[PDB]
Formats: structure tokens, C-alpha cells, sequence
């Protein structure tokens, strides 16, 4: 039964014996400790973290009609990772001046070129929905989660704002697109300057202006998070969930969320294509996507009545999330705020969001990156002939470049998912006409016919030393529609594509009726593995797509058959990788050498004291590369977090790294290391994807 299986999961993720949870309540990233990938340490939690287990809550709740546990959820979030306290959390918020947002400063392609000028050399443009969010909730404190939480206080700086809490608001991310997990800096996200620097906390590493900096809190959204979180509640409240209480929180944070369809430092979308931006007027600096982050921050203690916001000029195909924008922008999706134009804001995004993944498909049906307003971060002229969508460029890797942003396979089945769900969506409201369910279709029914030559149950693909797949004749597969990967029986296994290669570009955006396919546009699918979240992902795309083709047509469409049964094999298969703890398979991680490497910038003359309480850099270092245009040296990741070196496994570790890595060639020997993780948000994608296989397909 798929509903006893949701159940079985429901109950080891929320185990007390197991350790998903912290003693606080709190959800981490994963049960083990020792990971790197998006978070620094498995203890961390995330904004991702806390948007999935409202996720669970909202499906347990339907089957067992006992929402307090999804109330109990929020009230959580709202306590620990939510910066808003009914002793102030963004003190000096109120002072924030809308037609002055923030001062500008460049991004930088390396890591080495920090801290950057506040040159303020563009001024920054008007904000234009702070009068109607401090109208319409007597505040402009920020109603977003924080994107990171210390939940076991692992790097030592506590709690400034509220001391009684262990988990701690900490960053990391500060320093452009060549700068890697393995390669930030954790820092307190509320700054008294007692730890970092003398006189200048961290905030040197970051930024340079002409005084010492002052103390400062800032905080940093992930706009993908906040959107699940509304995704969850609009299930919720479809599911017959109806405390106002919490749905009006839920409206509260999609009004506030806006933040993240604004161009970094207000500038006018499209005026920087020439090289030469301009401040925007009225919504003019809005490009009505979800942008990568939006970021808050003021002073601390009594001589610092400042504050200021910026949105984000980069966006990436993989945070949209257009059930959220439906939800917060129709009577059918029933979270519309109260403010003025959040509701018509959200419903321009809605559009957008599904005109930007028809722009993105490539011409085999896999969604290529995203777009900017700011070209090198800096409001660069494009390159000659670059490809545009509403006068943003193209970029194949949004925002990160190490790894490229766009090259994870997850970063296809969670949009895909929730377009899947919102073609779903629109036909159960009697939409089968629009223009927007016409391009969601579109590109959902392109996308799984795609996705399926790459999903192997009971077979195992053919692919080579470099992870390509392989026909039956031997040769390498490069993209392409039509592709047929070779195959042996293999009982019992599951596989999964795990990169694409982007080459090309879309072809500039004139809308839906003028589209071309994308001839130009290739992605080359890659490296099988078995990724469990990335199953539940995907068997919940399948899921919705099947359901959405039986509600328009009367029965499974012909796609919609080979979707439904892939999702089923799949949910049967996976069955077997239950630990007892969760649905879980080893992995390998040849990225795990940068636990070692010499590569975590400081600039010369910059000392400090990390929160574990050791000197930075130290004295273990070599110079930083002065091709990457800085002056300085590099330390290594596990030299600036010396507490790593008391996790249980970290001995293992570098064991293996020094009986199997070989430096001079840079390459694992004798394989790499290999771990079995339970991640919090895998856990859930594969609890919901039982669920929703029973309600969708099961029930109806
Ligand atoms: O585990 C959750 C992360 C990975 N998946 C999606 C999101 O839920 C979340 O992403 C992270 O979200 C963080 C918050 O937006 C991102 O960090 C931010 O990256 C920004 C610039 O790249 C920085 O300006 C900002 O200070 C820093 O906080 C970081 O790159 C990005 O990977
Ligand atoms: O080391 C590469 C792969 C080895 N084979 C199995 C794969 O499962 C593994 O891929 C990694 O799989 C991880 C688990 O799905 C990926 O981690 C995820 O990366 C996501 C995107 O940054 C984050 O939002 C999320 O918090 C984080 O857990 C990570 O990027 C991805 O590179
Ligand atoms: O470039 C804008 C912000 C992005 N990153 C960190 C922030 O401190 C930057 O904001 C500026 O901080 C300044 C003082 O430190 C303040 O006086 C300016 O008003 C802020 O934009
Ligand atoms: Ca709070
Ligand atoms: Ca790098
Ligand atoms: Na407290």
C-alpha cells in the first residue's frame, strides 16, 4: 500500500531514535555530520530543510485530518529560522530609506578579488513595494526565512539577538561565482565585531569603504524556500486545511518574498545591456522571476540607524516555482495578500515563470539555465549576439560556477515537479485554454518524454569512464531526441542521469507563438547514479503529469501511461533501500579532496579569530594564485574548521584521502570515499512521492 508506505517513512523521519531532528525540533540537513555540498556540515539546517517538512506535515495532515503538527512545523520556523521575534531581530529596520535601498558594489569572478569597493558608483533605484507592505502589515521587518541555521552552535559564535537559542543565524556565500561551498568563510550572520577581525568582524573579507565597519546584522533568503513553504500551505488549504492564522502567515511571506523579483540594486531590467544601467522608477527594476536571494540588513547597538535591501539580478530556471505564484495570485489558488498589487505581482510572475521555462527547453527538452541583469555582476555590456529573455541575458550557470549551477540533475526534477503539479492544477480548476496552461503543458510533455530515455528500473545503462551513456554499437550519446541507451538486467537496481553538459543558447525571446524549438540549445545527459531525493523528485513529477493528462483527456495519454508506470516501478524499486532510518543508497564523492585543498582565500594583512576559536588564516597556507587578480593566501577547509577533525568519521576520511588521492595528478587512485547519507529533504521527496502516487493515482 503507497499510503502505508508514506506512513512507514512518515514515522522514521520523525523517529526520535533516529536523529533527523534536532532536541530543539529542529530539522537538519542530514542525520550525518560529515557532508559538504550546499550546506558546509550535516548539522546546518536549511530554509530548503524547513520548506520540505512543512511538505510532510501538509500530507500526514490530510490522511490523519490533524493539522496541529503542520502548525507546530511553522510555529518552529517562525521561532528559530524566521528573523521576526513577538528583543528585536532586524533592529533598525524601520529607518531604511526605499528611494536609497542600498550602495552598490561589484562582483568579482574569483573568490580572490574581496573584499569589493562600496564604491556606490550606480546609485540604486526606487523600491517600490515597502509603502505597501509597511501599509498593509503596520512593519517592514522581513517575513522570509534566514537561508542557514547553526543548529548545534558547531561554529561557536551563538545567538546574539536571542542567547537562549542554540541554533545560530550564520552565512557563508559572500564571494561571486568561482566561490564553492569548500571555499566560504562562516560567519555570524548578526556581527558584533567580537569575533573576525579586531574592530571589523568579518565584514572585511566582503566589503571595503573608507572606515573600520560597524557592527551589522544582515540576512539572506533562498527565494526557492520561502516558495516550497507557500507550495505546501496552497496543498494544505486544497486539502481542507483552514486556520486563517496560518494561512495568512503564508500570505504574509509570499507578499514579502517579492523582494526576490527586484534587480540586485534596483536597476532598471534591460538597461544594462549596453554596459550602462540606469535606476529604476515605479516597477521598473522588477523582472517578475524568483532571483536567486534577496538580502536585508542594518546596524547593531545605539550609534548605527541604518538599514538596507537588496533583491538579485541573477536568475536560475530551477527556483521558480509557479504552484506558489498561482496560489498567491488567484481565487483558486486562495493565498492572495492583502497588499495592493501582491496578488497582480504574483500573477505576472506566474506568466513569466512559465515563458521562461519554454525559453529555456532545449531542443531534446531539458531546461537549460536561466538569465541576469547584470552581466559579470558588475552591469557589463552583453556579448555580441547573446540571447535575451525580456532583455536579461542567457547564462548557462546562474550565479555559481563551481559547479556550473545548472549541471545537477535535481535541478530538473524539482521545477519539472512543480509544473507537473501546476498542469495539474489548472485542468482540476477547468483551465484547459489559456495561454499559461498551453506553455505549461508544453513544456512538462516535452520534458518527460525526454526524462524518460534516462530512467532505468530493474536494467543498469552502458556508460563510459567519463560518464557518458552508450548506444548498443558503443558510441557516446550527445544529446539528442530518441535516445537509446544500452542496457543489461540488472534485478532490483534503479538509475538515474546525474549532470548535463549545456552547450549553445536559446534563441531570443519573443513569446510563445514565436518560439523555434531551440535548435542551437543541446543538453548532454550524464553520469547515471542512484540519487534518492532526486527519485522522489521525480516519481512526483511523473505522478502529476499522468494525473494532469486523465483529468483533461478522460484516460492516461499515451505519455502519460509511460509516466504513470515509471512512477510506480520506481516507488516498487526503491522499497527495497529502506534502512529502516530512510530510502537511501552509498555514494561516492570525488569532490571530498577539498576537505584538504589549499583553496579558501584571505586577503594580506587580514587576521582573525574563527568561531572554534582559532586564528585565520594561520600559518597554514600557501599564496593565493595571482592569476585570480587578488594579493593573499589560501588556507584549507579543514584548517579553518578544526572542530571537524573530533567528527566520528573523520579519521576514515583522511585515511582513505591519504592511502587513495594522489595530489600531484589530482586524481582518487583507489576510489573515492563513500557514504550513505539521510538527508532531511530526500527523506520527504520520497515520503510525498508515496503519498501523492496514492491520493493521484491510487484514489482517482
Ligand atoms: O541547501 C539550500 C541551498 C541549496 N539549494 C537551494 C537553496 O534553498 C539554498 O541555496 C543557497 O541559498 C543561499 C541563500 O540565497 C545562497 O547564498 C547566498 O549567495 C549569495 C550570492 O551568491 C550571497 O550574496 C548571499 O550572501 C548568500 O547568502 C547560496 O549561494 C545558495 O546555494
Ligand atoms: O558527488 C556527486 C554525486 C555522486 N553520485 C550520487 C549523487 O547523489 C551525488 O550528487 C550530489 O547529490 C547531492 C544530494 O542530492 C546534491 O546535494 C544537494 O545539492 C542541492 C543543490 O545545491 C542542494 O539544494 C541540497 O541541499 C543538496 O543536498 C549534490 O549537489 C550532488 O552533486
Ligand atoms: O552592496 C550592498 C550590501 C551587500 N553586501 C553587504 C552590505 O553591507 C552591503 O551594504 C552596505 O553596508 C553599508 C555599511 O556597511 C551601508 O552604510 C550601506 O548603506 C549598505 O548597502
Ligand atoms: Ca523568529
Ligand atoms: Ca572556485
Ligand atoms: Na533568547
Amino acid at each position: 500500500s503507497n499510503k502505508e508506505r508514506f506512513l512507514t517513512l512518515y514515522h522514521q523521519i520523525k523517529s526520535d531514535a533516529n536523529g533527523y531532528f534536532s532536541p530543539e525540533g529542529i530539522p537538519y540537513h542530514s542525520i550525518e555530520t560529515l557532508i559538504c555540498e550546499a550546506p558546509d556540515y550535516g548539522h546546518m539546517t536549511t530554509s530548503e530543510a524547513y520548506s520540505y517538512w512543512l511538505w510532510l506535515e501538509v500530507l500526514y495532515g490530510h490522511y490523519t485530518r490533524d493539522w496541529s503538527k503542520l502548525e507546530a512545523a511553522w510555529d518552529n520556523m517562525e521561532k528559530y529560522i524566521i528573523p521576526v521575534n513577538e528583543n528585536d531581530e532586524q533592529p533598525h529596520m524601520s529607518a531604511y530609506n526605499p528611494s536609497s535601498p542600498a550602495t552598490y558594489a561589484s562582483e568579482k569572478p574569483y573568490p580572490d578579488q574581496y573584499p569589493s569597493q562600496l564604491s556606490g558608483a550606480r546609485p540604486a533605484g526606487q523600491d517600490p513595494i515597502d509603502g505597501e507592505l509597511k501599509s498593509t502589515y503596520g512593519t517592514n521587518e522581513t517575513y522570509l526565512m534566514h537561508w542557514l541555521l547553526d543548529v548545534d552552535n558547531w561554529y561557536k559564535y551563538g545567538n546574539l539577538l536571542n542567547p537562549s537559542h542554540k541554533a545560530a543565524y550564520v552565512n557563508t556565500f559572500q564571494r561571486g561565482q568561482q566561490e564553492s561551498v569548500w571555499e566560504a568563510i562562516p560567519h555570524p550572520s548578526q556581527d558584533d565585531k567580537s569575533f573576525g577581525k579586531p574592530n571589523e568582524g568579518f565584514m572585511s573579507l566582503f566589503t571595503k569603504e573608507n572606515q573600520v565597519p560597524a557592527a551589522q546584522w544582515r540576512y539572506t533568503n533562498a527565494t526557492d524556500a520561502d516558495a516550497r513553504a507557500i507550495q505546501a500551505i496552497y496543498w494544505a488549504k486544497e486539502l481542507g486545511y483552514n486556520n486563517s492564522t496560518y494561512l495568512d502567515k503564508a500570505k504574509k511571506m509570499g507578499d514579502f518574498l517579492r523582494y526576490g523579483m527586484y534587480d540586485k540594486y534596483f536597476q532598471t531590467i534591460g538597461s544594462g545591456k549596453q554596459g550602462n544601467p540606469y535606476p529604476g522608477n515605479g516597477k521598473g527594476a522588477c523582472h517578475y522571476l524568483m532571483a536567486w536571494y534577496t538580502s536585508w540588513g542594518g546596524g547593531l547597538g545605539d550609534y548605527a540607524n541604518w538599514s538596507w535591501r537588496i533583491g538579485a539580478s541573477h536568475c536560475h530556471q530551477g527556483y521558480q516555482n509557479p504552484v506558489a505564484a498561482y496560489a498567491l495570485s488567484s481565487d483558486k489558488g486562495g493565498l492572495k495578500p492583502s497588499s495592493a498589487t501582491g496578488a497582480s505581482d504574483w500573477e505576472k510572475t506566474l506568466k513569466r515563470q512559465l515563458e521562461f521555462y519554454v525559453w529555456l527547453q532545449s531542443k531534446e527538452g531539458a531546461i537549460a539555465g536561466g538569465a541576469t541583469n547584470s552581466w559579470n555582476g558588475d552591469y557589463s555590456a552583453y556579448p555580441a549576439g547573446r540571447s535575451t529573455f525580456y532583455d536579461m541575458a542567457y547564462e548557462d550557470a546562474p550565479v555559481y560556477h563551481d559547479p556550473p549551477s545548472n549541471n545537477w540533475f535535481g535541478m530538473q526534477a524539482w521545477p519539472m515537479e512543480r509544473v507537473a503539479e501546476l498542469y495539474y492544477i489548472f485542468v482540476k480548476d477547468g483551465d484547459k485554454t489559456s495561454e499559461n496552461v498551453q506553455m505549461a503543458k508544453s513544456c512538462i510533455t516535452k520534458w518527460v518524454n525526454y526524462a524518460l530515455d534516462y530512467i532505468f528500473i530493474g536494467s543498469r545503462p552502458v556508460s563510459d569512464e567519463e560518464g557518458y551513456f552508450l548506444d548498443d554499437q558503443g558510441r557516446r550519446i550527445l544529446g539528442g531526441t530518441n535516445a537509446t541507451v544500452a542496457t543489461t538486467s540488472a534485478p532490483g537496481e534503479f538509475w538515474l542521469p546525474g549532470n548535463i553538459a549545456w552547450s549553445g543558447q536559446p534563441d531570443t525571446w519573443n513569446g510563445f507563438q514565436s518560439a523555434t524549438g531551440n535548435p542551437n540549445l543541446t543538453a548532454v545527459t550524464k553520469d547515471p547514479t542512484q540519487d534518492t531525493g532526486v527519485l522522489g523528485s521525480l516519481v512526483k513529477a511523473f505522478t502529476f503529469f499522468a494525473a494532469a493528462t486523465k483529468l483533461e483527456t478522460g484516460n492516461y495519454t499515451a505519455l502519460g501511461v509511460r509516466a504513470k508506470d515509471a512512477a510506480a516501478q520506481l516507488l516498487e524499486v526503491a522499497w527495497n533501500y529502506n534502512d529502516g532510518v530512510g530510502i537511501v543508497t552509498e555514494e561516492e564523492r570525488e569532490d571530498y579532496d577539498r576537505f584538504f585543498k589549499k583553496e579558501v582565500y584571505f586577503p594580506n594583512g587580514w587576521n582573525g579569530t574563527f568561531g572554534q576559536g582559532n586564528q585565520i588564516p594561520g600559518s597554514s597556507t600557501i599564496p593565493s594564485d595571482p592569476q585570480r587578480g587578488g594579493n593573499g593566501v589560501y588556507t584549507s577547509f579543514a584548517d579553518l574548521r578544526p572542530n571537524i577533525k573530533q567528527d566520528p568519521a573523520w579519521s576514515s576520511l583522511e585515511s582513505k584521502y591519504q592511502s587513495s588521492f594522489n595530489e600531484a595528478t589530482g586524481k582518487w587512485e583507489n576510489g573515492a570515499p563513500v557514504f550513505t547519507y539521510h538527508r532531511f529533504w530526500s527523506q520527504v521527496d520520497m515520503a510525498t512521492a508515496y503519498a501523492e502516487y496514492h491520493r493521484l493515482i491510487n484514489l482517482e
